[PDB]
């Protein structure tokens, strides 16, 4: 029987630990009724993984039945993959940053558009137990100061990114829960003898509220988050980790498929892009002034 499938076919690029977990997720009944896992590229000869076989990234590019890529390797290869899978005519799920330049990214929407593909920066911080406890907590409340630092052990720059990029996940937890900011300072501490490292970013809200962005790294130091908020009703100086954030990944994903259904509002979809490359278009600034 000749039966044209209707699953899109998914091929994940970059098989270090994120590519490792979009693989695993991809076997799971949740990726069952509308994704099919076709293979994997990578820069390495691995020829297979399990069952799952190894692509050629020019095969890729060429394969009809692949219909999605799934960008997973280091941020510095992020906008290359991209813009070769896009203009190839694949959509492309990327973990974030899609890009280390405000300019590519600009570029990448405008080529997705182009070829009307859906193009996904996944934002799993978002979608923490942490920040729906965050989201509740701001709900009616007026910001007057607070400061959100996070803690970590050295990250290889030329890789992974300037710290407001690879870290810009706590910028996007700030711009979400308080809207578009306005860039006062960045500052820049570096010991690289010792791997250590310190950003300080003054930001302000349009409500005139004052927030201190700071991502630390160095030998030793645990992942750890610290949240201050200052409200003119209470004060939050702790945010509760009771779970282990089951899914999240999946949970990603899901939102990607209904992309991919044409199951999301235009003004959804607006929403979105416009916070993304806000938060960008900062780190960019930031890595200017630093």
């Amino acid at each position: 029987m000749i039966t044209n499938s209707g699953k899109f076919g998914v091929v994940v690029v970059g098989v270090g630990r994120a590519g490792s977990v979009r693989l695993r997720d991809l076997k799971d009944p949740r990726s069952a009724a509308f994704l099919n896992l076709i293979g994997f590229v990578s820069r390495r000869e691995l020829g297979s993984l399990d069952e799952v076989r190894q692509i050629s990234l020019e095969d890729a590019l060429r394969s009809q039945e692949i219909d999605v890529a799934y960008i997973c390797s280091e941020s510095s290869s992020h906008e290359d993959y991209i813009r070769q899978f896009l203009q190839a005519g694949k959509h492309v799920l990327v973990e974030y940053p899609m890009t280390l330049s405000f300019a590519a990214a600009q570029e990448l929407w405008e080529l997705a558009a182009q070829k009307g593909r859906v193009l996904h920066e996944e934002h799993v911080e978002l979608l923490m137990e942490e920040f729906e406890f965050l989201r509740r907590e701001v709900l009616g409340k007026e910001l007057l100061k607070g400061s959100l630092r996070f803690t970590a052990s050295p990250l290889e720059e030329e890789r992974f990114g300037f710290p407001a990029f690879s870290g810009i996940s706590r910028l996007t937890w700030l711009v979400s829960l308080f809207g578009e900011l306005s860039l006062i300072s960045a500052t820049l501490e570096e010991r690289k003898e010792d791997q250590y490292m310190k950003m300080t970013v003054q930001l302000e809200t349009q409500n005139k509220g004052l927030l201190s962005w700071i991502e630390e790294k160095g030998p030793g130091l645990k992942r750890n988050r610290y949240v201050n908020f200052q409200f003119t009703s209470g004060s939050l100086e702790e945010v509760p980790s009771v779970g282990v954030n089951k899914n999240i990944f999946l949970k990603d994903q899901d939102i990607f498929v209904q992309k991919l259904l044409d199951q999301v509002s235009a003004e959804d979809l607006a929403a979105e892009k416009k916070r993304i490359m806000h938060c960008l278009g900062l780190a960019s600034d930031i890595q200017k002034l630093c």
